[PDB]
Parts: C-alpha cells; sequence; structure tokens
C-alpha cells in the first residue's frame, strides 16, 4: 500500500493522490528563510524563527487537518475548484505532487484547465515564489479567473494564536494595484511601532481585483472550501482594518486550445533601516524599495527558471561528497539524496517548527543541534563551524549550558527546562566530528564567550575542557555521572517526584539532593571523553590528556563494575540509590539506550561477535530478544503500567508510545553502530533497514507519515497503534542514522589523521562503491563483501596493501583508489 | 437593525436567526464551573481555571468563527442537519436561540422534527447539562438517529495547543455503553498520573452506539460539517488512542405526529481521592462512583426542571436588592436583569476567558477583581467577603502586589506584568465599598498573609496601611504618584522606551530612573486614601487617620497646582518630567481617566452646574467638546499617528482602537459620575444612554457584538470602524456603570452609617421608584425629578422630613419609606 513513489533521477518523491493517510510535507529554504508546504499546498513560511517572524498563519489540530495554506481558487464557469485538492475537495482530472530538494510541484486539472504550481525559497533570498503554469488541455478557447490566497501571521506566532484582545485591533495592509511589476500586497502590522520589517505578496500581472480581509474574501459562516469571493467570481477589493489580514490577486485569464501562460507569486520578507523606513514625511506609508527590487527579480519566468536551476546546482554540490553506488536502490536512494537532505533540514530547524513541533517554545536545542552536527558537517562544514560557536556561546563558564537558544537571538532560554546533563558532552561529540570532517584544528582556539556575555571569551578547547570537567566534577555514588533533570532521555526525571498536575516535567522545580546516577551519561563520558583526550594530545597537552585518560578509565569500569545487571547494562541509579533498568523490576527492566552507547564506546567488548562471554554482546543479544520488534527498536521492555511517581514523566505515557516503550527512533542506529562494533553486520543493517523510510515505503498505511524522511517515534508491539509514526522530519534519528550507514555499515567514515574504510553491512550488499570527498581528496572506494560474521576489512590503496584500516588522508587533487576486501 | 429582542418577562434575549454579526455568547454557571455557550452551541466548559482545568476544546480564529461546539447531528432518512445550524448549516424552518440567566435553549426545526436543547450549569454542581426534546411536528412517523458529540481538551489549554509532539499520544478513554442510568464516555488523559479528575459525557438511555475518537467520527479530509458518522447513520464504536477525544452517543427515535421524546446529556468534571482513585486492584480502571452519581441526579427530565426552577429562584432571590421601575424600559432592563447579571460574569471570570479573552494568559487580575467587586458586593456579600481576602493575599509586604492570580491556585503571578502602581489604590476602594454595602466591619480584622505566605498573616485593615503607604512614599517630584510600569491604562507605560520587537509592553523589562508621574493615580489615591482615612478614624487610630487626612490635601494640592493644563487636566509627568496630555503637544492633547478620576474625586468643583470658572466644569466641557462621540467618549483626542517611544504600547495601536483613541468603555462612566457630582444629570444621563446595551440595540449592526453585555471597547471617531465593538462580556465597565447607574444617577448608595439617597439624572426620567434591601432593611424610594441642573433631593422618611440625603440605616425588616423630591 503505496500513495507515491520515489524518483531517483529527478530526486523527487511523487505523491499520487490527494488523500494520503496524514498530510506530507516538505521543507523549502535552506539559508534564513523556511517555508512548510503539505502535498495540499497547507503550512506556513517564517524568516530566521517560527515563533518570532512568522509571516502566514497555519493552524495546527485543524479539522480537516491542513486545511489552510497557499491557495489558488479557479473558477471556470462559475465552478470553482483548487489545484491543491484541500480546501474546495471538487473532483480533479488529475492530480500529483512532487516534493524535490528546496522545492515542489503541485498539478491539479479539471474540465480542460491544468493548473501546475512549482513552490520554492532561492538561494540568496527571504521570500517563496510560486510560478503557477495554466494550461488550458482542451480543444476551444477558455477563460477563467484565478485568485491567489494567504493568510498571514502577525509575527509573533504565540501572541497571533492567544492575545485576541490586543491583536485584532492591530492588523494593518497597505495595496498597490499598479506597481512596477504588477500588483502587490503589503502586510505591515506593527511597522507603525518597533518593527522594521514587513511581507509582501505579488504577483507579476496587473491584477484585476485584490482582498486584504479574511471575512470578506471568505464570507461570514463559510469555511476556506466555500469562498464567498472566488464564488463570486470578482474580488471585493477590501482594505483590511484590523481582524484578519490576508493577500488575495484575482487575475483573469484566457487560453487558446492547449495554450498556456505563467503566472509568478511572490511572498517576500522584507526590512528597511530605520532611517528609511518611510516614504512620506508624515510615516503613514511604508518605503517599497527592497519589495520592489524582490518582485523586480522574480518578474519573469526566465528568472524562476534560472533561479530554479541554481537551486538544483547547489543540491548537486552539496551530495557530491559522500555518495555510494550499490545493488541495493533502496539504500542508495538513502545515502545519496533523502537522509542527506533530512540532514539539512534538522541543521536548520532543530526541533522548532514542523506539522508536530509548533515553532512555539522550542528554539536551537543544545544537545539537538550537536547531534544534527554528527550528520551534517560533511555537507557545509563552514556552517556547521559557525553553528558549533553559537551553541557554545549558550554555555555557562562551570560546562552547564542553556537547554536551548532562541533561533532570531542566538540567546540560551530555559523555556524547555534546564540542567539536562548529557549537554555539556554533546559539545565535545560536535566539535570532534567537525575536526575529523575538516582537519580545522585552528576551531579550538576560537575566542568563544560564555552565556553571550562581553569579555567572557576562552578558546573553544577552554569550553571544552569546562563541559568534560563538568562530568568529572559530578559524579555520584558508584562512580557514575550525576543525571540532574534528565539525560538524553527527557522523560527520565529522577529529582522529581511530582503528584500534582498543572506544570510540565520539562520545566518544573527539581529538587535538591539525592544520588541519582545515568549511565548512560557514563557512556557518553567514556565515548566522547576519549576525543577530548586526544584533542588535548594534539595540543601537547601531555598532563591535561593523560588525566583525562584516566578519568575515562574510572567511570568505564564504574559501568562495568556498577552499571551491569547481568545480561544488560543499568539505566541508571533513582534518588535513594535503587537501579533503574534492572531484572530485578517487574517493569522498565531492559532500557536501549545504554546497550547501544556503552558499547559503542567499546564497554564489555571481548574477543568477537561470538564471544559468549563479553557483556557487549549479552547486552546486545538481550536488546535483539526484548526489544525487537518488525518496526524497530522499543526503548525500554515492559512498558510502565502505572505511574511511578520517582521516574518522573516516562510512565505517564500509555504504554507502546513516545519513551515509555514506543520506538524511539534517536537511540536505534547507536545499536546499529553497536552491532558492527562487535562486529554484527548482518544484525545492524536488518536494523537499519527496519527503521529507514525508503524500506517501510510499501507499509504506508502503516507508518502513515512521510515515507521518505525519518520520524521520532513508531508507536511499540505495546501500543494498539504499533507501527504508526508520530513526530516526522525532526529528530536526532536523521543525523545518527546518517552516521550509522555512512560511516559503520559502509563503512567509510573520517578520524583525525585518515579515512577509516571499515565497511560491516552483512552479506545483502555483496558490492558497492562509495565515493568520498575528503580534506580536498577524493577517495573512490570499491567494496567486494563477503559479509562473513565478524570479517572485517582488508584494504589497497593505488595498488598497493596497506596496513590495517585506516587510509592516511591524500594531499588534495589527488584520486585515491582503495580497494577492499571484507 | 437587529437580530433579536429582549423578552423582560422572562429574563432573556432572544436571538431570531442564526445569522448575527458575531457570535453572541452565554455564561453558564456563577460557581466553580463555567461554560461559553454561544447561539450556535459553540464555546466550551472548565472548571475553575480556563487555563488550568479545561474539559472541552474551542477554536478561536476558526474559519468560519465559532464552528466547534456542542452539537446534535440528525440524520432523518440519510439527511444532516444540526439545530444549531452551525456546523452542517442546513436550511432550517424555524430557529430561536435564548440567552437567559445561567441557561440557554436553542431550537432548530427542519422537515417535521423540532430539536430544541436547553443548556445549563445546575446549582452546586460541576457539570453542564443538556436537555433535549424532540418534537415530530409532521402529520406522518418519523424516524431519525441523533448524534452527540464534544470534543475534549486535555485539561492544561496551553498544553493542548502547543505540546502535540507529546500530547498527541496521551489521550485515553474508556467507555461504558451499559451504565447504571444510560451510556457514558469517559475522558481521563493524564488521570494514570498526576491528575484525580477525569470528565463524564452521558445521556440518560442506552445509546445504540458511541464514538470517542475525533478522526473516526468525522473522517478525513473532512469539516465539523461533514461528519461521516451522522452521514453514515450509525456510530462507528470507535475506542481512542491518543490523538483528538471526543464523546459522542448515537440514539434512535420514533415518533408518531406531534409526540416528543427528551434526552439528557451530562458533561461532568469528577474528582476522585487519591485513595479512591481506582475500582480495580491492579490500578488500570477508573472509580467510577462520582461520576455514577452525577448521571444519576440528571436521569430524568423531571430533575432537569426541578434544578432549573431552582436557578431561576435563586437569580430572583440575587435581583431583590436593587429593582427600580422607572417610565424608562431600557433603563429598567439593565438595572434590574442584564448589568447585574453581567457583573456576576465580571465577578467570576475577571478578564479571564470569553470569545476575545483566550483563557490562557490572564487570571484573576487584582485591580479587575477589585473594580468588579463595585458592582458584586450588594449580589452577594458573602462570595465579596472572601475574594477581598484572595486578592490581598497576594500583595506584598511593601503594599505593592501581583497584578493577577491563577485562579486554581489563588497564588498571584507576573505573566502578564508587574509593577502596575494604581494596582495597590484598588484594595482600598474594593474593601471600602464592600463595609458600606455590609457593615462588616470585621473584615478589617481578618488575618491575611503576604504573598500567600504561611506565618506572614496580619489584619486587612494593615494591608490597607500598606497601600496607603505605597502611594505615599512613592511620589516625583510634583508630588504626583510615580507610575511605575502603567497605571489603569495599561499603554501608559513611560518608564519602557522599547524600539526593539519581540516582547510585549506588558511584561518587558522597564528602566529604572525617570521622573514619570501619573495624574490619574494621584487622583485615585485623593479619592480612595479619603477612604482609608475613614477606615482608620474608625479603628481607633487617631493620630494614622490625621496623617492620611494630611497626605491626601498635599495631593489634591498638587493635582490643582501641578496637575491641571489650562482647561482640562494633566494625564501625566513622562520619564523625562514633560507633561503628557497638554494641549501644547499636537496628539494626545487631553484623556479621559483624569478629568472623570479627579472630578470624582472632588477636585476642582465649584458652586454648582453653572460655575464656568470651576476646573471641574472646563475639564468637564472639554471632555465633551474633545472626546464625545454618538457612541461614547474616546480615551484621548487627537489619537498618535506615530510611535511615540516615550508612551508605551499607547501608539501602537492604529488611530480609533483600544487605549489609541478608541472608546475605552470603563472609563466613560468615570465621566458620568464626575458629571452627576458637578449636577449635570442630564450631561451624566446622555453618557450612560451611548454606551448601554439596552440603547445601543437598535444599533446591532454597528456595534456587532452581544447588545445585551458591555464590551471593553467600541471603535472611536479614528477608526474607518467607528461604532462597532471588541472584547464584550469581561470588562470593568459593567461594575461601574453599575455603580454610576444604581448609585448616582438613580442616586441610591450606600454609606457607612446611612444610605444616601441623591439622584442626579436630568429631566428624561421624571419619575421612578428603587426597592433597596441594605442592611437587612427594605427602603422603598420614591423618587418625583424634575432633574433641572444642579437640583438635588430632599427626603422624607416614614412621613417627616429629614435633614440632607443620609437615611441612617433601620433596624432589620423595617419597610423604610422614603419620599425624594428633585
Ligand atoms: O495585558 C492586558 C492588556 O493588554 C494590552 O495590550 C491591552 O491594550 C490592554 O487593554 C489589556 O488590559
Ligand atoms: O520538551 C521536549 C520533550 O518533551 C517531552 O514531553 C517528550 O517526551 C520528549 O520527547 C521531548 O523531547
Ligand atoms: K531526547
Ligand atoms: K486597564
Amino acid at each position: 500500500m503505496r500513495y507515491g513513489h520515489f524518483d531517483d533521477a529527478a530526486r523527487e518523491y511523487v505523491i499520487t493522490t490527494p488523500h494520503t493517510p496524514y498530510p506530507w510535507i516538505n521543507y523549502l529554504g535552506s539559508e534564513q528563510f523556511f517555508s512548510l508546504l503539505s502535498h495540499q499546498a497547507g503550512g506556513y513560511s517564517f524568516y530566521r524563527d517560527a515563533k518570532m517572524r512568522r509571516l502566514t498563519r497555519y493552524r495546527y489540530n485543524n479539522i480537516p487537518a491542513d486545511a489552510g495554506g497557499r491557495y489558488l481558487y479557479v473558477n471556470d464557469g462559475g465552478d470553482v475548484w483548487t489545484p491543491s485538492w484541500l480546501p474546495v475537495k471538487a473532483d480533479l482530472d488529475h492530480f500529483e505532487a512532487r516534493h524535490g530538494l528546496g522545492y515542489s510541484r503541485i498539478t491539479g486539472e479539471r474540465n480542460g484547465l491544468k493548473v501546475e504550481t512549482l513552490f520554492f525559497v532561492p538561494l540568496g533570498e527571504n521570500a517563496e515564489v510560486q510560478k503557477v503554469t495554466v494550461t488550458n488541455t482542451s480543444d476551444a478557447p477558455k477563460t477563467a479567473t484565478l485568485f491567489s490566497f494567504v493568510e498571514f501571521c502577525l509575527w509573533n506566532a504565540q501572541d497571533d494564536q492567544t492575545n485576541y484582545q490586543r491583536n485584532l485591533s492591530i492588523g494593518e495592509v497597505e495595496v498597490e494595484q499598479d506597481g512596477p511589476h504588477g500588483s502587490a500586497i503589503y502586510h505591515k502590522t506593527e511597522y507603525r511601532e518597533r518593527r522594521d520589517h514587513y511581507a509582501v505578496f505579488g504577483v507579476n500581472t496587473r491584477a484585476d481585483g485584490f482582498d486584504t480581509d479574511r471575512d470578506t474574501f471568505v464570507g461570514a459562516y463559510n469555511s476556506l472550501g466555500e469562498a464567498s469571493v472566488p464564488r463570486a467570481g470578482k474580488s471585493a477589493d477590501s482594505v483590511a482594518s484590523g481582524w484578519y489580514p490576508i493577500g488575495s490577486h484575482s487575475v483573469a485569464v484566457t487560453l487558446q486550445p492547449g495554450e498556456s501562460r505563467d503566472l509568478v507569486y511572490v511572498l517576500g520578507y522584507l526590512e528597511n533601516p530605520d532611517e528609511e523606513k518611510w516614504a512620506d514625511d508624515a510615516h503613514q506609508v511604508v518605503n517599497k524599495a527592497p519589495a520592489h527590487a524582490l518582485l523586480g527579480r522574480f518578474a519573469t519566468s526566465e528568472q524562476v527558471d534560472a533561479a530554479l536551476e541554481a537551486l538544483n546546482s547547489y543540491w548537486t554540490n552539496l551530495l557530491s561528497t559522500y555518495s555510494v553506488s550499490s545493488t541495493d536502490e533502496k539504500l542508495d536512494r538513502m545515502v545519496n539524496i533523502w537522509n542527506q537532505y533530512q540532514c539539512m533540514v534538522t541543521f536548520n530547524m532543530s526541533r522548532s517548527a514542523s506539522f508536530f513541533e509548533t515553532g512555539i517554545g522550542r528554539g536551537m536545542g543544545f544537545r539537538d543541534s550537536n547531534q544534527d552536527l554528527l550528520g551534517f558537517v560533511h555537507l557545509i562544514p563552514e556552517r556547521a563551524r559557525e553553528r558549533i560557536i553559537d551553541i557554545a556561546s549558550t554555555q555557562f563558564a562551570d560546562g552547564s549550558a542553556y537547554h536551548q537558544y532562541q533561533p532570531l537571538t542566538k540567546r540560551g532560554n530555559n523555556d524547555i527546562g534546564s540542567g539536562f546533563n548529557d549537554d555539556p558532552l554533546w559539545l565535545i561529540a560536535g566539535v570532534a566530528a567537525y575536526i575529523k570532517e575538516s582537519g580545522d584544528w585552528g576551531i579550538l582556539d576560537e575566542p568563544v564567550p560564555f552565556d553571550n556575555e562581553p569579555g567572557s571569551e576562552v578558546p573553544l578547547f577552554e569550553h571544552l575542557t569546562r563541559s568534560f570537567q563538568f562530568t568529572v566534577q559530578n559524579r555520584g555514588p558508584h562512580g557514575l555521572p550525576l543525571i540532574g533533570r534528565a539525560d538524553w532521555n527527557d522523560c527520565l526525571n529522577l529529582n522529581c517526584f511530582s503528584t500534582t498536575p498543572g506544570e510540565s516535567f520539562q520545566t518544573i522545580e527539581n529538587q535538591a539532593g539525592g544520588v541519582a546516577e545515568s549511565v548512560f551519561i557514563a557512556a557518553q563520558f567514556v565515548l566522547y571523553g576519549a576525543e577530548y583526550a586526544t584533542l588535548a594530545e594534539r595540543r601537547g597537552l601531555a598532563d591535561v590528556a593523560t588525566e583525562a585518560r584516566k578519568y575515562v578509565d574510572e567511570v568505564r569500569a564504574a559501568v562495568l563494575e556498577h552499571g551491569w545487571d547481568g545480561q544488560w547494562f543499568l539505566r541508571a541509579y533513582d534518588y535513594y540509590g535503587n537501579p533503574v533498568g534492572t531484572d530485578a523490576k517487574p517493569e522498565g527492566k531492559i532500557w536501549i539506550e545504554p546497550q547501544g552507547f556503552a558499547v559503542m564506546a567499546g564497554i564489555g567488548v571481548g574477543e568477537g561477535p561470538d564471544d559468549a562471554d563479553a557483556p557487549a554482546v549479552k547486552a546486545l543479544d538481550s536488546v535483539n530478544e526484548m526489544l525487537g520488534t518488525p518496526h524497530g527498536l522499543v526503548l525500554q521492555y515492559p512498558a510502565y503500567t502505572t505511574y511511578q511517581i520517582e521516574l518522573g514523566e516516562v510512565s505517564t505515557y500509555p504504554p507502546g508510545y513516545k519513551e515509555n516503550g514506543g520506538i524511539f527512533c534517536n537511540a536505534n542506529p547507536w545499536v546499529i553502530i553497536a552491532e558492527t562494533v562487535v562486529g554484527r553486520g548482518a544484525q545492524a543493517f536488518d536494523y537499519y533497514k527496519r527503521i529507514t523510510p525508503a524500506y517501510r515505503e510499501d507499509i504506508s498505511d502503516t507508518h502513515k507519515l512521510e515515507p521518505y524522511v525519518y520520524a521520532q517515534m513508531i508507536a511499540g508491539k505495546e501500543a494498539v497503534r504499533a507501527g504508526e509514526a508520530k513526530n516526522s522530519w525532526l529528530t536526532g534519528t536523521a543525523a545518527w542514522n546518517f552516521v550509522a550507514v555512512s560511516q559503520y555499515l559502509l563503512g567509510v567514515r573520517p578520524d583525525y589523521d585518515g579515512l577509516v574504510v571499515d565497511p560491516q553491512i552483512g552479506p545483502d550488499v555483496p558490492s558497492y562503491t562509495v565515493t568520498r570527498v575528503a580534506r580536498g581528496a577524493t577517495y573512490e572506494i570499491t567494496v567486494t563483501n563477503s559479509g562473513a560474521p565478524g570479517a572485517r576489512a582488508s584494504l589497497t590503496v593505488d595498488g598497493a596493501p596497506v596496513d590495517g584500516r585506516t587510509v592516511p588522508y591524500a594531499p588534495a587533487g589527488s584520486t585515491v583508489r582503495v580497494e577492499v576486501t571484507v
């Protein structure tokens, strides 16, 4: 059961019906201006920050879902329809939506008129451009009137949705029917006061009519599907004063048989300097100069086409760093196109704004943006470098950090909680990934403030020291790191004990004292603490490095001595020192996070995959047996069936959802990587397939959400909805699966001084070639892979055998030809 | 131009079409459980607190407005319609909605089936009850299936609308088709964890089927008007897991011509003790005991009719304290029914939850609840006493207060700002009003904490001292009170200077220093500081009262020496010491608030209304000429046409709306009362009529909002929407207009030791009788009123002349007969 198909050649997912299981969206824009666009044109646009500068209005939990967005009502003979199907839902002769890289096309045809709209955000522009092609597909001349529609948001999305007592009186527009390139509407709410920015909605023709008042265009008592103006066949030329500003133009079109016409529409974000805000001395008329400029940049079809081609070439360049050619077209399209595109989206969006995240409370996460860098550093390392400096600037002098920052201002806030004790080490992970990818050791000398405070700058390396020493100096009675509010699992809140509803577990005040410790953070510390030691060694700091490796040794030993339950790693100790994630308890016996992470860190790894005695093997067998399902690995088993006061939010989910028995996808890749470490390629690859979009496309009707991107959660076996996803697009799962597949399964992974080539994928991919650009050289990596259990590669480079699996980095302009035998 | 009419005998407003200019609501409930109910059954319900315990979901800014509520879909041979008209919008043969005191009835008829629903919140119950009567009005048998529908909210409304990434997995329900009185659905989201409460939706018959999943009931791609289940003609028996829980039952009914059937539905809020939360040892099944009991209390039509009659008698009793019989039926319906009913609603809701206030950021206001007490103390003095203690408990030791408190917890917060310097004086105003009404001097001895701190309790009188002294100790260079963040006008922010958007002026950090002073607070202190001085003397604190009288006299002199512009009172001095509200500036020349309040306080009052040299008369004449429009008096003139950085939020509204040139109705009765003080009854009554619902009913298409309640703002003459109101129901306009008409125009006003009888209403009301119950005796006050300017009453009581206009309070069970000659 499928609603579409992948088009690899066009780098598109083609949706062949309006009637998907749920709205399926694309993101347009990769720089500072973003649009969410569903396959029914639903969604919204924002500049830098979805909460603070949201241009256009979108209703979450609408009835029906996704009724609202960028509509073009066609009136042909009194019949009104939209090519996006919603909101009018007229029967279409033909419908198709293609979601591509930074653009989508939606096409609807009815009664001899085909209307195709290309939507995209052009490079270097803070604007969503639409090119509409209307074609007369009948054998007689046709006429119709097209009515564009977008509903503006009053910038601050939180105020827009809750502060009507003020905001129904502040909506302001200007209307310019006869501008330099066509007609434009300006949405300028609050430009009278503190905003130096306004929006424009314009078209490259002189429109017959316009409307700026929603209530007049739609009509009293009517939904969008029943809009009065398009049914009457004539705009009302409404000029809004408060209430609900919109942008709408009417355009009369006439077409000979087989003839088409292109219209270009632009939604743009403009700023003026304070000294030039106004066209008039009375300060009532906005200075339209930047809007006129933008509209002249997209005044013709040739301009749109040229910008769409520049975007296509930009994607080709971005995707040229890592690619694979294998026997498996599903694996290839993920590695080559979709997983990398999704890593761009998560880099830009963090967990802020999707069709599930509402673009209000959540900004750029400290943990989330570090995990995202893992899968992003090969794509645009300069932008990764800058994101590291932004993130690190929100860290405090003691090594702890704001959990997230406001994207518009880059200042940290406590809006979704504070004191998550895994956050500091994630900074080490992101910088080490960055340095291995780029060889830019100089980033460690970059001056970086604490909490953006002028004069507080220290080199970025010293921030890593603060992160490292935060964990060293905050260990509990077993020598494991204190958990604080929660670790990577936000719902494991051991210092909470809340019995009173009203406040989120993520923000509620926690109690001081206790001895709550995390095995997860212990594993994270052994893994990334070893990276910090290497960075210190490279900087000549022999005493810092030696001491660092000693602490890493103590914590590893603490995990084996006090974090081991017998057949799997313990999860935590609670506030009173009682173990969590032990077979001694009836529920929450085994939790996935320490099994994946401890083994990734090398803890408990013995002689080989068939060392029965090794703790890593026992842990992974337990995972397989107790957490394994056909849709992936659940977070813990059994789920909790009653509220456990001492554990916080985790048991408040019904069993099989989110952190209580859900398949929490971000943790799956840790087990996939763990299995490659022990030498079980076939098992690692099997788990990759269970959660990976291209492999789940055939069950589109079960997964429900986009078949082309990872989601945060799939409902687990304990859920009546087992198999169904929530929270698509915005998840650490995108970066960490990209890591897993590109670096551990396919095995091509940068290290500080060379490229490790260490395939561990099992027999289902018996040969493949990776082309990898690293440190200015191209490595063509040809793999013959028996998939024999535990077998690891030997290499020949440019015809000479080499020792080991690391190819020392070659000087730039090389093609290095690596032949791999597994 | 009208959409209904008043029915005085039934104490109802009758809306005779679905097609009003805006949804027109009623409030059900007077105690702890409340429903907002539109004339199309739209709205929602909550227990105590609209933010934290919202039982049912409502979308503000829905398209169309108010699509969502308590619906009853009728399927009659495949034809589907709702008697509320929305959401199906099928053509109705007859439609009527009647909004009454605590209940509403909505009736719709189509093709021989009439469906009438009575909605109400019964006394002493946390439930909304609907009694539905279906009548076959045709000449042949009918069969129809009735589908009830309500959509649940996940309690925390803020979370409900923003936190889908969590809350789409937590919705949980139980279904009980075979309960003790009929069928019921339980909505129990988070009852698993910290919540001790759940909602029930039940009907008093064994239903044919049920639905609890919205998406199954409504159908993919469908709006509520197109819901699949009612169109199919049978329930889907859906059991929700996450997503959107609803309550729906189906009942097939068969009726002979003329036959009717009653069905009783209940939406109830239930709590269990922690120890009795669960029916079963495993804690998986909710204890239904309180829901079964509730459903048993409304299992019959007779039980509903009894509760409805008890609610009618409760309102007859509440309205027996003050009533008027005159020759003006518009005046009498406002005084006897609608204004008192509104004051009950504002007492209960403050500014929290309406069709404009979103029941999220706003709780119970310190200023707001004190102003509302002014019009409520005579209705239920025992509840007003309790509210005073609740408010005063959120005051700090230095006399300043939290600006509002959370209704569920009664604890103050800064969610809409802090340091509004008019706040502390309002407490004195509320307590003086209460003691005058009740003679309950012992309230001053009640122990009241500061900021709810156990152990911090001082007598309530000492809180008034802290109020009084905060003003004394915070006056500026001219002897006028420092303004702080704002005074009563929340948009006058003289300490703000914000040039960067992103944060509300109400919450944004303010600048220390400057000399900004408020003439409004000066007046407020003269008026209420004088009451404090009286209270101090009555408490035996002679020297404290002598000191208080002296400070009142200082501030009074300062208003005339430094707060007088020439022809009207100044508004403020800004942060720099420059006057605000002076004829020296081009915009904002004259502000309404100090003209009304300074003259209420007696400042500038001369020999009589024809003393053209008295500053009060000059000021009121400038008000009439500069601020007076046919819709009421605007806040200031001219409105600001550009942003004035030193004045904060005010100039951010486009001219003619809200605080920038809007008719801000709460300030009008200050001018009405001021005009009675100077002896111009005719002009006072004129201003009362310009804004009063019964007088504006004849321009319902202009006003747009409910024609039976005051609104916060009517757009002013500078707006294109001149005459159109926003923010109905929840405004201090209701209490202050009640004070103006009952106590100053009709002239019947409690004082500490007697009842003042001082009519000042002009010639349009030449005879009337007030019946007033005060301090346990009833006063029958018969007024013969020439309305000649400046003529004041003389009284005879029980046949004997009295001196002056104060009738000393008679002992209980008197009928005191007062004859009044003006
Ligand atoms: O916070 C509440 C306040 O918000 C301001 O924007 C409005 O202008 C005021 O009228 C309102 O009282
Ligand atoms: O604040 C964000 C956190 O909210 C919690 O309610 C969810 O369970 C987490 O998955 C999420 O990461
Ligand atoms: K997480
Ligand atoms: K106010």
